[PDB]
């Protein structure tokens, strides 16, 4: 809409309070001007019409239970923003300023978010199993991740390309998540899931087995679930770039760690320079080694610990 540039406050999911750009034109709007051609929140008030209806809102103040959701969408989705802009010189989703788009409050109850080629979307969870996903950053950036991806690779979602496509969302919503270093880790989920159950998460990078998703190759899924397991086989691959981050040794391979900035800075560059709609993990790994050669030197530590990483998750 066209109005006055504002800053709202209200609470998020988790209860915090912040502040959040918003627009003035007789009510004010989740519509945050400051960041490319905009970050648009709406509401889908419980159905699945999309995307409902530019959240507005009669004082700039979001503390009500059902602002939650939007709050913590509409901010989120402006910190995935900033880390992409200022680690990786990209200007939204496409490169070139896109408005980024979000609806909460989608259906009843719904377990889920999603990425649906137009606009982010987010569930309010059962109240069980999830609270309204949009209150984890790693989640919200997952979801915008996919936009980057669908604008750079392409990779189709089934199958090991869509394992990648998937791992690609947890790494960068997990290097977000460090970015705004507000209780870090390398799990997948945790701010959202199971408000009943302390210590738990949908997924884990750094042991996938956790929650019994493969972390070695000899492991992976082959049968037709989850469109040929895409958020299962992501273990393999989540495994590989928690090593290339954090080192460790695994199934009896030593990765030297090289950190987290040149973990986002490899797989930045493959996403965007090498892989393609059709790639297979041991494509991804010629991307990842091409990478860091491009980055740092063919004989430098980090392609050598991109080489290790992927021995050790059985990834030639
Ligand atoms: C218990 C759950 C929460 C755990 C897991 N989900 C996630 O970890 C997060 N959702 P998500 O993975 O982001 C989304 C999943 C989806 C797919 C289809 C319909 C609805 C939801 N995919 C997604 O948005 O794909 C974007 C895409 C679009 C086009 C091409 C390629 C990808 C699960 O769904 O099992
Ligand atoms: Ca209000
Ligand atoms: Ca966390
Ligand atoms: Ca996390
Ligand atoms: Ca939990
Ligand atoms: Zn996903």
């Amino acid at each position: 809409i066209t109005g006055t540039s504002t800053v709202g406050v209200g609470r998020g999911v988790l209860g915090d309070q912040k502040n959040i750009n918003t627009t003035y034109s007789t009510y004010y709007y989740l519509q945050d001007n400051t960041r490319g051609n905009g970050i648009f929140t709406y509401d889908a008030k419980y159905r699945t019409t999309l995307p409902g209806s530019l959240w507005a809102d009669a004082d700039n103040q979001f503390f009500a239970s059902y602002d939650a959701p939007a709050v913590d969408a509409h901010y989120y989705a402006g910190v995935t923003y900033d880390y992409y802009k200022n680690v990786h010189n990209r200007l939204s989703y496409d490169g070139n300023n896109a408005a980024i788009r979000s609806s909460v409050h989608y259906s009843q109850g719904y377990n889920n978010a999603f990425w649906n080629g137009s606009q982010m979307v987010y569930g309010d969870g059962d109240g069980q199993t999830f609270i309204p996903l949009s209150g984890g950053i790693d989640v919200v950036a997952h979801e915008l991740t996919h936009a980057v991806t669908d604008y750079t690779a392409g990779l189709i979602y089934q199958n090991e390309s869509g394992a990648i496509n998937e791992a690609i969302s947890d790494i960068f919503g997990t290097l977000v998540e460090f970015y705004a270093n507000k209780n870090p880790d390398w799990e997948i989920g945790e701010d959202v899931y199971t408000p009943g159950i302390s210590g738990d998460s949908l997924r884990s990078m750094s042991d996938p087995a956790k929650y019994g998703d493969p972390d070695h190759y000899s492991k992976r899924y082959t049968g037709t679930q989850d469109n040929g397991g895409v958020h299962i086989n992501s273990g393999i691959i989540n495994k590989a770039a928690y090593l290339i981050s954090q080192g460790g040794t695994h199934y009896g391979v030593s990765v030297v760690g090289i950190g987290r900035d040149k973990l986002g800075k490899i797989f930045y560059r493959a996403l965007t320079q090498y892989l393609t709609p059709t790639s297979n993990f041991s494509q991804l790994r010629a991307a990842a080694v091409q990478s860091a050669t491009d980055l740092y030197g063919s004989t430098s530590q980090e392609v050598a610990s991109v080489k290790q990483a992927f021995d050790a998750v059985g990834v030639k």
